[PDB]
């Protein structure tokens, strides 16, 4: 099995088309070499948001392995200078990083990201899946 | 002033042409967005080695900021499934990571890397410098 990071995302103005370029429901597979970027720039970020309130690159997610663990984990790093990044009740400034648990909440601007990791056997590949939440998450 | 990572490298086959692609003595600037990659593949790594005992991508270096401290630090992560990576006295398997102190020793295969962080005040970019050592470092 491939480890998939399910991301349930919400924004108060999500119907405006800020997720116009995001492909939901389906799974997309990445190699373990990849650093997945989120932001406003389509040339830099794999996942783009049609929103001027989001930095050119908002933050990045990359897979890693905890010591003597045979499965993937994910580390996050804030790439935004003006906007902070809330990993539950821990605030991340510019170029701050943190190892994500199995279940955590992401907040930046007025975006809400529910993050749940479902593990697999693989360590050389991971998948992502986006689900748009109709109601707020908090 | 920019934070520079000075890397002193040693390998007994350094005269054979392993380092014919590495520009020594110079400084090279990198944005804080970029993740530095070392390995055998010239299309996947910024700094490449001709040795066939080096994996496609040996390991990665990326900048970040520890909490409170507004100066750049560096995280290393082994990208080699086969060859383990030694940071001072700690072994790193595939996708194992570790944050580097100002001065530490890297070791993979027959390679030896001396890493020293020369702090600058800029957090928007960093620089690298390669120094060759006639004598082994350990």
């Amino acid at each position: 099995t491939v480890t998939c990071l399910q991301m349930t995302i919400y924004h108060p103005g999500q119907q405006s088309g800020i997720f116009k370029s995001i492909r939901f429901s389906s799974k997309e597979k990445f190699p373990s070499i990849e650093v997945v970027k989120f932001g406003r720039n389509s040339n830099m970020c794999q996942y783009t948001f049609q929103d001027k309130q989001v930095s050119r690159i908002q933050f990045v997610l990359q897979p890693f392995k905890q010591f003597n663990s045979s499965v993937l984990s994910f580390e996050i790093k804030n790439m935004s200078k003006k906007t902070s990044l809330m990993v539950d009740n821990q605030e991340l400034g510019y170029l701050n990083k943190m190892d994500l648990p199995y279940k955590c909440m992401l907040r930046f601007g007025e975006y809400q990201f529910l993050l749940q990791k479902e593990d697999g056997e693989s360590v050389e590949s991971f998948e992502t899946q986006f689900i748009m939440s109709s109601r707020p998450l908090l």
